[PDB]
């Protein structure tokens, strides 16, 4: 689908939304551990071009991020579903 484009902010540059997706979707499925140290993922996505479509700062702001939110889930039961 993804017919019509939704409303890209930039003319040929992608929203924040857009390339946070990504990295964040490549975060996930690449398996980013979160207890865990930013170099080690760090150099799990280096050699990942999509890591060159957010800056550098951000890159690490939406790790730390994404890594306590990942981490907290553990305070919950389980993703166990009866």
């Amino acid at each position: 689908g993804s017919s019509g484009s939704s409303g890209a902010r930039e003319r040929a540059i992608v929203p924040l939304e857009a390339r946070m997706k990504q990295f964040k979707d490549m975060l996930l499925e690449r398996g980013v551990s979160a207890f865990s140290t930013w170099e080690k993922e760090l150099h799990k996505i280096v050699f990942d071009p999509r890591y060159l479509l957010l800056n550098p700062k951000e890159r690490k702001q939406v790790f730390d991020q994404y890594v306590k939110t990942r981490a907290e889930e553990e305070r919950r039961s389980g993703p166990s579903s009866g």
